[PDB]
């Protein structure tokens, strides 16, 4: 339910943590998203700033009392685009055809 909402919502302002990545040294990067583009997430960490690509990455995200794991491959699209994708994932997660 809420996990799907994250597919459509920009992640700016949310707390995230990189748990999987093809760029191995990125594991552990955790902080607040301060900017987002179709392909990247800019994160403010405890000791600095990091830019992390979305493709191939898996992020743990703190949202409305829950903690979800979301693949960057699902959100590396423009906002308008992510809105339609969000709805698709909702139908799929609802077992509804439309």
């Amino acid at each position: 339910l809420q996990g799907v909402e994250l597919i459509a919502r920009d992640w700016i302002g949310l707390m995230v943590e990189v748990v999987e990545s093809p760029n191995h040294s990125e594991v552990g990067i955790k902080g607040e998203v301060v900017d987002e583009t179709q392909n990247t997430l800019k994160i403010m960490t405890e000791k600095g700033l990091k830019v992390v690509a979305k493709r191939g990455r898996t992020f743990r995200v703190w949202y409305k009392g829950k903690i979800m794991r979301i693949k960057g491959d699902l959100i590396n699209f423009r906002p308008e685009d992510r809105i339609k994708r969000g709805l698709m994932m909702l139908k799929r997660a609802k077992g509804v055809w439309i």
